[PDB]
């Protein structure tokens, strides 16, 4: 038994992490097939960051100005293009370690593993969730630029996130592997602020179900409630409004434990109105919102 | 910035995970050079688990009874021996992916990354700490047997843990890579119970220092205290007694933040006597004990 915050094995993504340098900017790149994907911040200097014209900054760049270094193997750039906020550097050698991959744009609430890299070398791996305000709460220092977020399902590596910025809030914002930012964030040192970070309600319910499977069952109540009356309490405590699609996905969890979803919603309603009274659920004194219903069934199979 | 529960990149360990089967038992093995390390539980049946004679159970086994399968590549067993509670199966092919490795026996308080495997295939990776009672709090289902714990320092993979059992407490017990269990645990379905799980005091202090670096500084108090008077409160709340070796290791952390170690001990003393008053430190409502002083400086460099 046991239940932990678990990240996918990062081996298949390590073999794709490289080091990209252009001018004075050096960051991490993603080497898939014969293309190296990196944030377009690589072509910018610390002065033109309040409002950079990335188009004009790229017209003065050419293939020989981009330095891609895989470990120590240096790749020959034979092309370059700017797709939204990422740069696609066509190299001469295809990565012999390129896995089965796809580019996914996840929805707010889904999770992914982040392989933090510095100058092309992997440093650590941790699990993150796309918050409702399209931000993430991770660990990114100077040089973590180009670090990717991914899910590995069976044999396909579904890349979904590439790290770009850290907001003044300490939270992090990034793009999909096609260059489009998650949320209303631009790659400029302008006045950017994330909205209300609500709580992913369906993920908390899945985490409560994982607690029943691992022993902690004290929060199980003798009440029940309706979907509208629970969304009443959910809105007052700034929780995501629960939908019927959310109830349907929690079906398998409600079937193994034999606890209806709405009976679990009443337990969450009591936990939001009365707190935990100094107790813990799965070793935490807070309500966990980074486990999707799939994350629980994966770790409980 | 940011600070997360981070695990080492598991790529170098994935290339060493294999599947071992003997008789009816199938578990995971560690393929380093031309030897496959696996728990000796592999030679046992579900009846002789109250008190198995592993010696006699092995005299009826031979090299052809052990089935090692790396992915689908099957290895030829040319030797076998029992070192304490692990089995060393000499194979014919050396692993082409064998990294720089060493066998380490860690001390209570140190951390390591666990690569959870099922039937030789990696499933997830998470960080664990060797609790003071020589147990760990991880996630191990049926088939996680032989899963290893490791630290990767620079280029050397320091294997330190191999998973064996789950106690009735839900906690987990295992051995070093030489077969010796951590603590007074035997590989028998006998009456086994872990002792008092105290709190690693020096790790909590390092985590409080990481909070000051990442913004959360409300717990910083205007008091101070002595080492003996803090150990007074530490013992009452079942904390590990703080030593001067502990104070010396936190030196670098006290130098960057400009906060003396004993001034931080007074803040922890107030947090143990008055709680958190509904607040959070680094996003947690509890006191975190799985970050060593090295884990903080690694994630803050
Ligand atoms: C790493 N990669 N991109 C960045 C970045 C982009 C825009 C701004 Cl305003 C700051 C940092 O950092
Ligand atoms: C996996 N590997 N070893 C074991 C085990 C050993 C002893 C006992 Cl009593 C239970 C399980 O599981």
């Amino acid at each position: 038994s046991g239940f932990r915050k678990m990240a996918f094995p990062s081996g298949k993504v390590e073999g794709c992490m490289v080091q990209v340098t252009c001018g004075t900017t050096t960051l991490n790149g993603l080497w898939l097939d014969d293309v190296v994907y990196c944030p377009r911040h690589v072509i910018c200097t610390s002065e033109d960051m309040l409002n950079p014209n990335y188009e004009d900054l790229l017209i003065r760049k050419s293939n020989h100005n981009f330095l891609v270094q895989a470990g120590n193997v240096q790749l020959r750039v034979i092309g370059h293009s700017m797709q939204n906020c990422v740069l696609k550097l066509k190299v001469d050698t295809a990565n012999p370690k390129t896995p089965k991959y796809k580019f996914v744009r996840i929805q707010p609430g889904q999770t992914f593993s982040v392989l933090a890299c510095y100058n092309g070398s992997p440093s650590g791996v941790y699990q993150c969730a796309m918050r409702p305000n399209f931000t993430i709460k991770g660990s990114f220092l100077n040089g973590s630029c180009g670090s990717v977020g991914f899910n590995i399902d069976y044999d396909c590596v579904s890349f979904c996130y590439m790290h770009h910025m850290e907001l003044p809030t300490g939270v992090h914002a990034g793009t999909d592997l096609e260059g489009n930012f998650y949320g209303p964030f631009v790659d400029r040192q302008t006045a950017q602020a994330a909205g209300t970070d609500t709580t992913i309600t369906v993920n908390v319910l899945a985490w409560l179900y994982a607690a029943v499977i691992n022993g902690d069952r004290w929060f199980l109540n003798r009440f029940t409630t309706t979907l509208n009356d629970f969304n009443l309490v959910a809105m007052k405590y700034n929780y995501e409004p629960l939908t019927q699609d959310h109830v349907d996905i929690l079906g398998p969890l409600s079937a193994q434990t034999g606890i209806a979803v709405l009976d679990m919603c009443a337990s969450l309603k009591e936990l939001l109105q009365n707190g935990m009274n100094g107790r813990t659920i799965l070793g935490s004194a807070l309500l966990e919102d980074e486990f999707t219903p799939f994350d629980v069934v994966r770790q409980c199979s």
